[PDB]
């Protein structure tokens, strides 16, 4: 159970880490000059 | 325990996987030509 | 231990409910008619 | 075990808390008079 709750967080962080990859999308939709 | 944290895991992913379809709102507000 | 990781998971939700609340601030300065 | 997951989710708040540091760079794209 333990090391299946732990590779459920490294799904949750790698969930984060594309989130993070369309915040870094919307910063880039809102722009460089 | 294990297998209660686990299914609180599966209701993390499924507020992410919300998160993920206003993410996709917010980019579709900032749009299509 | 694991009613202490259960209680982490009920900091996370209750994080991922404040980002809830930033998403719908940005989706209402992205507006009403 | 526990205290690794638990040392995870403390890895996932620590993301959280970069999401709202992005956040808090999109509220303020989207800003002040």
């Amino acid at each position: 159970r333990m090391k299946q709750i732990e590779d459920k967080l490294e799904e949750i962080l790698x969930k984060l880490y594309h989130i993070e990859n369309e915040l870094a999308r919307i910063k880039k939709l809102l722009x460089e000059r």
